[PDB]
């Protein structure tokens, strides 16, 4: 069928692409960038990052799979040796798919702007303090003070998240889970400390108390937002598919990233 | 139908049991702490954690209800002003009910011995160093050196998991949480840091590296087991039954009891 | 003798700072903001800082005195109701001075430029990712990654210091804390993880990996620096100076702010 | 002079001893391990804590020396290659001493007893609720509740309270660091949680509310104490000399254990 390739850019994610096509080349495969079933990450996980927001409007129709030509990826998780395997189970078709949950970003202003993030997406102040009311399920729930706010998916727990203090979710869990940073508590303002893990349907709403500022980041995309009313946070109701040829448990892959390999 | 009536047995708390009793018999209820179908716990939800474990096996058969005659608990999340709305509302029925999730442990020895769990459970050493080889899905994921392990239900993520720096997860999440005692980490010994958060038909074993001696605990129940060969943790197949006759939200119940009510 | 009164701009602090200066027209007490031997800051924390920067050049010759017209602060740590026992005892003298460390930070470019701090100095990216090299007394202690990292003094602790995990020092104790911003730990990338705490002579410096653009704060005032080669700290030589009327301990000071009041 | 051997016991430990004894036979140096002035510890920290904790009457009379037969110590940090370029120098004299702070701590009865820690005193619950009133400078700080309570020495905070959160304090400044073991912070309970470091002069007093019976650690020795009324917490006018024959740095030895060697 249809596919693409994208690259990180360097010599040995751009040979490795070639490579690919021209074994895909040998099967009735498409090479089309336009509108791709297969999407082919080479380099690492930003690179596969970048591949997952250039067609984030094609979701349901695509299957992606990630290659790392550097350390293991959560993402780009199979070697650089087994791309010839690979073109040759993805031209045979007949695979199986895997889907992760998406986490949906709605900005309100005095207008809206929606995205997703496969990764988390992050709210902080614009230089001054970072102060917003932390509402879930209409119901006020605190009134956070302190560098920002991090809303993460599942398989983005193992990003930022992880940094900050959150829990490592197994990505079959459809939810979602908020982090505070260096958040100020005191005699008189006070926030939850803990991280949150909220499920499907619960929206986190952030409001601002004085500053309406904030500098919004989703994934690796950070914009300065201005005359913000509000940012709703809520588990997507997309999926982004993966193409699965073998057996390589989240479990595992966090054991390869964080404790040896 | 039938119904019982536990007590945290003191003056206050007595007193409101022998009233809701006096105005149950003014319905079509019988009083039976054998077969009951209703349990209400009066106290805290310490109280209401004895009443779970004195009716563990019939769980499929009983809602449970909570008043709390001192400060506002997780399970005990009823004023005692609301007792006669309550026995009124009870001795009707067709209420609604609401499931929260169980954490089943396994011990086996050189012999197994099971329980249910509605907060948490806890391994320790006897004394001397903990040490523990920790299994998911059969893939040796770390070994463990410190203090101690806590596996936490969802509900239970805002008891032991919470001072342990776990997340808090919402009791619909049908899934389980693993946090860390005080970890050894250094350049030899690695653990992951993190909280782990697994769903349904994960399991995670504990297997001991050189004492087989632990302190188990399953609740408020702590239990020095001897000659253990392995630890299993998952999501129970049970479910603890609510009645619920009003709207009482989880988060809303964090709110009160750590931001201020 | 010489003296000043900066005040936090609202009507309040402007009041009470009138009616002292009145009351020090009934002493020998000459209001002179250019060469004050006392200055006294009448809003709060943020208004003593503001205060120590006005006139860090002029440390040893000025003892401070802090009054907080809002809530308790560490600096401004005297009631509005102690004012007019405050204008008397400072107009007789003879009270005792009690000093506190200072944190001095160097910068070095492609040229240097030297701060002082009374809480803290921190240092982020200018957008990108925080990568440094951490050096102690010349020693390569660590390649940093995350958001950024901070050097409190002792008095600071209980500002920035304490909402990234840092220990609350006593300020009789001469040293700096270093604490680490969402640092990133796996397999490749490690972190001390743990707070710093260095004596006096203890030389840290961080160096630039590859952006040599870091957007440095000290106290309140944060700069972007460019074209930097090197970052020093360590404690300043340098100590501020309170005029001490009465007892208030540190640890007191901690326990009304912190715990209640 | 007069000196004595300590062993791992083990068959690289013991052999590791009798070489240096054949060494220092060459030499005016007599073995006695009743009046010694040197004590060389052969194994780990752990064979350096026994060694300190033999001979901790005769502290002032002692420069320690610490071989470490498997990986590096803290306190056995010179590796068994050293060790004939040890007693070499060991045997001339001339070398210069380093000293260490210590942990005094007193426990109260309804009697007293005292000891020294080299590296940290803990201080648990016997099975029930571990609560506290901590009172510093008697001035009753903060009601403690939790699992318990860590005050480290300098040196020792790179041991039990590394793995709290504390911070990293280097051994010339004399201070001791208290640290939480899972505090239960809500809204009724209220812990300060960041770690606190104590100057000398400065007692830390912890007081029973119910029950008076705790298990109380001095670095490896844990013992349960019973009708407990006060336990006292501060800096010893004690120190532990070490001899020094070369230049290894605590930040040096702090990355070396943790960052990588
Ligand atoms: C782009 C990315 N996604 C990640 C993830 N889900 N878990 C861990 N690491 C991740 N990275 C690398 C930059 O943090
Ligand atoms: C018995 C109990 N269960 C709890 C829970 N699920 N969340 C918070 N607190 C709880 N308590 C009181 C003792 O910690
Ligand atoms: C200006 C200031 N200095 C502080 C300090 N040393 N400890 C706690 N709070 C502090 N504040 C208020 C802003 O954080
Ligand atoms: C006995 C000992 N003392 C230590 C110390 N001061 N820092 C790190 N590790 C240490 N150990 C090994 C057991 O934790």
């Amino acid at each position: 069928m249809k596919y693409m390739i994208t690259s990180k850019g360097d010599e040995k994610s751009d040979l490795l692409r070639l490579n690919m096509i021209a074994g895909f080349g040998e099967y009735d495969m498409e090479y089309d960038d336009v509108e791709p079933e297969i999407v082919i990450s080479i380099g690492g996980d930003g690179t596969f990052l970048s591949a997952f927001h250039q067609y984030e409007e094609r979701l349901d129709e695509i299957a992606f799979i990630g290659i790392h030509t550097g350390h293991l990826g959560f993402y780009a998780d199979w070697r650089p040796a087994e791309a010839d395997k690979l073109v040759k189970l993805l031209a045979k078709g007949e695979y199986q798919k895997v889907s992760y949950p998406l986490l949906k970003t709605t900005v309100k202003y005095g207008k809206e702007a929606t995205y997703l993030a496969l990764n988390e997406s992050t709210v902080k102040s614009s230089g001054g303090p970072f102060v917003v009311d932390v509402v879930i399920n209409d119901i006020h729930f605190e009134r956070f003070r302190g560098d920002g706010l991090c809303m993460s998916t599942p398989s983005g727990t193992t990003a930022y998240n992880k940094s900050l203090g959150g829990a490592l979710m197994h990505p079959s869990i459809e939810a979602m889970q908020l982090t505070e940073m260096a958040s100020i508590n005191n005699r008189v303002y006070r926030t939850i400390g803990s991280p949150l893990v909220f499920p499907k349907h619960h929206v986190v709403s952030l409001q601002p108390v004085n500053d309406k500022d904030f500098q919004i980041s989703v994934d690796h995309l950070s914009i300065l937002h201005r005359d913000v009313q509000e940012i709703r946070y809520e588990v997507s109701a997309k999926k982004i598919h993966f193409a699965r040829f073998r057996s390589f448990p989240f479990w595992r892959r966090v054991h390869d990233s964080f404790i040896e390999d």
